[PDB]
């Protein structure tokens, strides 16, 4: 009965690792969308721009 | 990250340069003025020149 009942212990630590995937995949997006933000934020604290471009 | 935030320093450092070379150009011009300036005040120092000279 012990061993049979392990089954479900596998599954959900698997569907753990789904969730997990899922996640990081979100964060892949994230993290270089922070990029991009770091990135336009240091073109923006420049004071020679003119006011269109900022 | 750190890497890729720096292609915004490098677009400022070149604006920066690009805005001293116009001002450098604008420079060209202004210390012609200054030399011919210099040139018709010290003739017009000299009093034998008539009046409509001067």
């Amino acid at each position: 009965a012990t061993a049979s009942s392990l089954n479900s212990v596998k599954d959900s630590l698997q569907r753990g690792q789904s969730t997990i995937d899922v996640a990081l995949a979100a964060g892949d997006t994230i993290t270089d969308l922070l990029t991009k933000m770091k990135e336009k934020a240091l073109a923006a604290s420049d004071t020679s721009l003119n006011t269109a471009s900022f």
